[PDB]
């Protein structure tokens, strides 16, 4: 789709974002059969997923070969919490029959969300218009199944509710169980209001239960020029692992703006959080209140063939006091179809609770801190969209343990080069998506290789119906990796050879009101892994239905 929220808050066409954007909708989700959110995420550019295994198994995110801790996910806009506890992003937990669109941006932007923006942003909606009612299920390899109950009516004029169910289960093992309800009510044709609430009751094989559940409540104004939020968020997590328990309360308030003007935006917002963890939660003696408040400034303006895009933020932080950021993009169409972009920002990691106050604990550290430099070029070429960017990250003051005090510092460098290229294109009935990444992230202290990620991933989708059956074809390389082998000390590190992963999925209208699908996924059953020494499934076949009425 068209439009995004993401990259200022607000509604934009993703032609006038600069930065590099993918967005995911809930029917190429349902086209595809993903059974998690990393199945949707692996898909897309610049995303490299290593995973203990299989599903509900812990997982990292390396967005253009950042650290796990270096992506921001949002949920709604909002912090995910279960990123709260460890300062690292895992949607392996995140139930898949919540998502309804994802919208994922590449590149710097602290300067408009504060912590974490350093690789991207990923934005999991969870809202969706969609009237009706609707029964799904699916079985498949390892004795997976799920069903799900979902509908939004109109309670009368002026409000409508949504609700939803889901179970799902898999065997080696996890289940999820998941319930949502949403109110939305239009006061007039320009102000809103909603309320949300959902959670889940996670079990995953030692054993792990995670609860989580979230609630929401907002109010919106959508104006001719002017548009405005104010947006509430409270998320409560308990994890047991067996006995450990993490428990975080996350509170989020925020206020922001925006108003049209002339072929342009500019937009401004205050933005409060507040987190509190349980004793003994996160390996840390105290229970701990940590809290942020930032200010930030948007702008866009289109003067003729150039476009202009920017943000900046101030962060005060009540464990390191105050760290601003910034970034500026220019693009330049100079032939119709074509255009040059270029970018520079700036964007930083917030120390976490065990950084600071665990065994080995630093009060005093500083944030993590990005620069980032990209260069683009895209175009519209015989019926081809495409783009192809350029970009260096230098990362410095990254948290690392000194053996000699067993403590925390600020002091490691990283720098990261690389290559982004995209293309969408149709021949006749057939539609093309594809993607190609090249990540050089190094040691910038010994110009060594990071580790766990990949250098090289290709990526190709390809789509068609023929009589009224819906094909999609997914081919996945995963270029080479070094990883630790953690089964034997010393832990050895270790070379994992590329591979070449395939999948078929297929969809067919019974009816107008049933759908049935089908999907083979590995289809010629490659072993492989992402984490060295933790088997993925293999290959699995699934077959699902949807009855919508
Ligand atoms: C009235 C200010 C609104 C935009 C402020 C955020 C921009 C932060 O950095 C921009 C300044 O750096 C150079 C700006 O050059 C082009 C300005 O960007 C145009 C935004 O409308
Ligand atoms: C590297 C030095 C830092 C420079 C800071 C620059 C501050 C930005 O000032 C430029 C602002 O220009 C336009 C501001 O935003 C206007 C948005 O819409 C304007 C309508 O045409
Ligand atoms: C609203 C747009 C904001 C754009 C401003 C970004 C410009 C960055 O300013 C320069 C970076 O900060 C200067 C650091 O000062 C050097 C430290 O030396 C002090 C020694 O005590
Ligand atoms: C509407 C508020 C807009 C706030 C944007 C400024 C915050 C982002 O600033 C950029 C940070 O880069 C330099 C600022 O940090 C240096 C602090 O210096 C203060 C004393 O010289
Ligand atoms: C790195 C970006 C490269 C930009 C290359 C574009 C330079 C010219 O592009 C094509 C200009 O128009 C030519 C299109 O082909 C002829 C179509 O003529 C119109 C049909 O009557
Ligand atoms: C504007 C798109 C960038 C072009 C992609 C590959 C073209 C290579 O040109 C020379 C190769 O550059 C050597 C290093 O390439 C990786 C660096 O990526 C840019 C980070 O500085
Ligand atoms: C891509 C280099 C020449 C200009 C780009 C044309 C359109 C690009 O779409 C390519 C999508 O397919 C992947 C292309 O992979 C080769 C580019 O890799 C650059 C090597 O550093
Ligand atoms: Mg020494």
């Amino acid at each position: 789709d068209t439009l995004v929220v993401t990259a200022n808050r607000f509604e934009q066409p993703r032609s006038t974002v600069l930065a590099p954007t993918t967005v995911v909708t809930r029917q190429d989700i349902d086209r595809w059969q993903s059974t998690s959110v990393n199945d949707v995420l692996r898909r897309l550019p610049g995303v490299d997923i290593t995973q203990n295994g299989g599903s509900g198994q812990l997982s990292s995110i390396f967005i253009r070969g950042t650290n796990a801790s270096h992506v921001l996910v949002l949920i709604d806009g909002v912090r995910l919490n279960l990123a709260g506890v460890s300062g690292s992003a895992d949607l392996s937990q995140f139930p898949i029959a919540l998502v309804q669109r994802v919208e994922y941006i590449r590149g710097p932007r602290s300067a408009v969300y504060g912590s974490d923006a350093i690789g991207g942003v990923v934005n999991i909606i969870t809202t969706r218009d969609e009237p009706g009612t609707e029964i799904s299920a699916g079985w498949g390899s390892n004795s997976y199944q799920n069903y799900d109950v979902s509908t939004q009516q109109q309670l009368g004029d002026k409000t409508r509710v949504t609700l939803l169910g889901d179970y799902a289960h898999t065997h080696g093992g996890f289940l999820s169980k998941t319930l949502y309800g949403a109110l939305e009510h239009n006061f007039t044709d320009a102000w809103s209001g909603f309320v949300r609430g959902y959670g889940y009751d996670n079990r995953t094989n030692d054993t792990r239960k995670l609860y989580s559940q979230s609630w929401d409540a907002g109010l919106r104004y959508n104006g001719e020029l002017i548009k405005s939020q104010l947006i509430t968020s409270y998320s409560h997590s308990k994890d047991y692992n067996y006995a450990t328990l993490d428990e975080m309360k996350q509170y989020t308030v925020q206020w922001a703006n925006n108003v049209i003007v002339g072929h342009g935006s500019i937009g401004a917002g205050v933005d409060w959080q507040k987190q509190t963890t349980t004793p003994g939660t996160g390996y840390v003696e105290d229970g701990y209140d940590q809290r942020n408040t930032g200010i930030y400034l948007t702008g866009l303006q289109q003067v003729g063939d150039f476009t202009f895009e920017g943000a900046a933020r101030s962060d005060d932080n009540s464990q390191f006091g105050r760290h601003g950021t910034w970034q500026t993009s220019a693009g330049w169409e100079f032939i119709e179809g074509y255009r040059f972009i270029a970018s520079y920002g700036t964007s930083y990691k917030a120390p976490n609770l065990g950084q600071l106050y665990g065994f080995y604990g630093n009060p005093n550290l500083d944030p993590e801190k990005s620069k980032q430099w990209e260069g683009a070029f895209e175009g519209l070429t015989a019926g081809v969209n495409w783009r192809i960017s350029g970009y260096r990250n230098d990362v410095s003051d990254l948290i690392d343990y000194d053996d000699h005090t067993l403590k925390y510092y600020n002091e490691g460098k990283a720098r990261i080069k690389g290559v982004e290229a995209t293309a969408n294109f149709d021949t006749g009935p057939l539609t093309h998506t594809v993607s190609y990444d090249y990540v050089d992230a190094r040691n910038a202290i010994t110009d060594t290789p990071l580790l766990r990620r990949a250098k090289q991933q290709v990526k190709y989708q390809l789509d068609w119906q023929l009589y009224d059956f819906d094909w999609g074809i997914t081919y996945q390389y995963l270029g080479t990796r070094y990883d630790k082998d953690y089964s034997s000390y010393p832990y050895q590190t270790v070379k994992m050879g590329g591979v070449s992963l395939w999948d078929l999925a297929v969809a067919y209208p019974v009816t107008s009101h049933l759908t049935v699908r089908g999907k083979i996924a590995n289809l010629f059953d490659k072993d492989y892994e992402t984490v060295y020494g933790y088997q993925t499934a293999g290959r699995e076949y699934t077959l699902s239905g949807s009855y919508t009425f």
